[PDB]
């Protein structure tokens, strides 16, 4: 299900949208807000807004929405009268879960497990993943330092009134450009933009040089070499730094591509590399899979591109997975309850939709029309770029999970706003890079309609 | 739509949730679970379980059940061809909320906002809101501070990796026996158990005593006064010392009741007192209505009782009321966009159940029957304190929001679960008290079922 091309009736924001905004603003700060929706009308790839405009939509909500809008199978669950229950009686799932909740973790995050993985916890979001992911990581840190000992009495005091030994000052080793949430632990490992972090305390963890590799990758075959090399003798530097300082690294968070920073990529190599040196130093090895996880890159874990048989300790997912959670190693597992724990931990809804979501997904190939629909995609802008050098640079990308540069910050809004109006949605990330986040019902046809729409667009700029 | 009472076939967990739980265990660690649910045969009060035992639920998934299991309100929503969009089509609401979005925060949380606080912010469970709560103190202050100039060169760049001053060293105050959630920041806030925080790097910021009132009240009026006394001060002291230690406190958060650490109360005296002593010292007064939230009270939220036209700068919520976020004053609202932000900022389809769950609230009168069913619990409480003083003190309690202590933690969680395989759900709270959290479907004939059952629980004890 899904519409022939776009259809625009106005400027964007409309007059419609621009009232609703009037209104919101009342109530919060809403210059965030690009417009308003009408979710009911939209199906697809297609996004309607509620100044009946039509658009292409390659930004997916910021690369949540797995299977587009209003999806026939996603209409038929929530039709099911055995559903209803699902939808307005939500548990406390660590306590009182729903007797089906084994099966339809089968059917859903069970069946996509990442290599060696056997344990999975639930949460809401990315950002209590990653929190609830630092806590795991820090819990087995501790657990192998005293061994078989039991907890002191020194500690059970110390910890209630956030002192060590109780509360140790171990670290989470984080890179710049990263981005991995903005709940008080997430944010000290995230390093994207000053908006997010300015006013706000943080800690004293230690912060890598993300690998910066030059464009185009075959006339920089060297030099993207010693950059990446540079970059992990920089990690293993504080990591030895850190433990000199008491401030013990526990573990290592990365993303296998870094968005909101700037859709940084690296190589598999480096990132084999990353995880040995992990390895070799006992840091738990955190992947942060919330926005490049749900097959857009072409497999359905980016870190599956890398082959190894042991990717990761710990890997958080959220976005298209409709709920969050982390999967991660048997050692890893919590060796008492009521310590990785809060009320609702997801929501079964979520995990009703997902099953289906990735029946889809494996039914209907998408996985492999990603990796296709991508190249098609990519290889349109690299043409692009070749003819306007001038606006375009640092075309990349892996999948439809693709980007490139503009001149300045200034240049990159006014594409993305000139696009809109002639009826494509498209993301920016880092200063001046657009993005694009494509559904995974984005086909090499849509691929084609954005890119005839973006050459016309470039043509009288 | 309610059961006439309890029916029990087995001992709880029976066999079908102890083979559940087994499974459930080869994935994560199952040791929290009390059992598994048929949330589809479950109405009103009643929980039913995977053996066909149906019992008297009066924890309600830890407080988070406003108007009782599949209620036929919420189940015609689910029904309505018209709203299968909203829980299938889920939006970045920061970016690209719904056409409906304003009017159904009209018909929601705007129509009970709290005293002198015009804006809202949404999340999707308690800890986000305190995090983002947090956040927007520490904004806050540090905007009263630099005034309406720019960011300095100096905060730009030291925000980043995590140094001041960018990142400011403030601090947050909380209480002794709180619990505030679990995410790195939250966590800080809480002192509820040491399970809940060993092992968790924390914060330095000031701890304040709780007030631990004395029972019965009427034979500690001074006793009482003068406990309540001795932590306001202590409280100031605090904010005092960490002025000077240059970790100023820019808020203090603080529960109407504290939950997780023991159904601690308090004189409406004290937190007027608490109040005056924030804006004194110009700290935000972060009020946490997560679990005191939503009428079980008597009121729609508990800090209403105070009698208070500015009752607070902040005030977070959650669980009953189906979707997080918090209240504020519009001295707190962001200066920029991308400061409070996050990808969902809680979910719609949260919100409709919600406008629902309010309008039966209101037209079913649920407010005052929570104080008139809470006040027949609480007087047959006090009946059972007098006739088994070798097992019930301190019995407590405002609307439904009820407890008592028993003699220690053994006997405590025996009388749970003599309580259950006899057809009442109850909760523990603290080392060794009960707690009552019945639902707004909970009427006073309800009340005498517990009483009658309880009561001859005490007798064969
Ligand atoms: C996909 C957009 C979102 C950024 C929005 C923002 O806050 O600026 N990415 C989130 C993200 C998280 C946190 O997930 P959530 O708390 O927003 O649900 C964690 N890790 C990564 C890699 C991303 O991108
Ligand atoms: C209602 C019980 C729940 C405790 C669960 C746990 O984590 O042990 N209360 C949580 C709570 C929060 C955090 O809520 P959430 O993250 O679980 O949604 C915040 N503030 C208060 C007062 C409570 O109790
Ligand atoms: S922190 Fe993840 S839903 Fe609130």
């Amino acid at each position: 299900f899904d519409y022939d091309g776009p259809l625009m009736k106005t400027e964007v924001p409309g007059p419609r949208s621009r009232e609703l905004m009037k209104q919101l603003n009342i109530i919060q700060n809403a210059e965030a807000v690009h417009f308003f929706c009408n979710y009911e009308e939209s199906r697809g790839n297609y996004l309607v807004d509620v100044d009946g405009n039509r658009m292409l939509d390659l930004y997916s909500q910021i690369s949540s929405i797995p299977i587009g809008y209003s999806h026939p199978a996603l209409v038929k669950l929530v039709q099911q009268p055995q559903n209803v229950s699902t939808f307005i009686n939500r548990p406390a799932l660590g306590i009182l879960p729903p007797e089906n909740f084994v099966e339809k973790l089968r059917e859903s995050l069970l069946s996509v497990a990442p290599k060696g993985m056997s344990q999975l916890i639930t949460m809401a979001c990315g950002s209590c993943s990653n929190e609830n992911a630092f806590k795991t990581i820090f819990m087995w840190y501790r657990s192998k330092e005293r061994g078989q000992s039991a907890f002191s009495k020194e500690e059970l005091e110390t910890c209630m009134i956030n002192q060590a030994p109780g509360c140790p000052d171990y670290s989470i080793l984080s890179f710049m450009g990263a981005f991995h949430g903005r709940t008080m632990g997430c944010l000290a490992t995230t390093h994207s933009k000053a908006i997010h972090k300015i006013d706000i305390p943080s800690f004293d963890w230690p912060i890598a040089p993300f690998p910066r590799l030059k464009y185009p990758l075959e006339e920089f075959v060297k030099e993207n070499q010693q950059e990446e090399a540079r970059c992990l003798e920089e990690v293993e530097d504080l990591i030895v730094k850190y433990r000199k300082k008491k401030k013990t690294v526990a573990g290592i968070i990365v993303e296998p591509i870094q968005s909101e920073g700037g859709d940084n990529h690296a190589s598999d190599d480096f990132f084999r590399k990353l995880r040995d040196i992990s390895r070799k130093h006992g840091c738990a090895f955190l992947v942060d899979e919330v926005q490049t996880g749900g097959g857009s890159t072409g497999k359905f874990w980016a870190h599956e591109h890398w082959g190894l048989d042991d990717p990761a300790d710990v890997m958080t997912f959220s976005k298209k997975m409709m709920t969050g959670g982390f999967f991660h190693k048997e050692e890893f597992r919590p060796n008492a309850p009521y310590r990785i724990f809060n009320t609702w931990l997801g929501d079964p809804s979520k995990n009703l939709l997902l099953a289906e979501v990735i029946n889809i997904i494996k039914r209907e190939d998408l996985l492999s029309n990603a990796a296709h629909a991508g190249k098609v995609l990519l290889t349109g802008l690299l043409d692009l770029q070749a003819r306007y050098p001038q606006f375009i640079s640092r075309v990349r990308g892996r999948g439809t999970f693709c980007s490139f540069d503009t001149p300045d910050e200034s240049i990159r809004n006014k594409l993305i706003s000139i696009a809109r109006n002639k009826g494509v949605m498209l993301g920016g990330c880092g200063d001046k890079s657009i993005r694009f986040r494509p559904t995974l019902v984005f086909r090499d046809h849509h691929a084609h309609l954005f890119l005839n729409i973006f050459s016309d667009i470039l043509a009288d700029f």
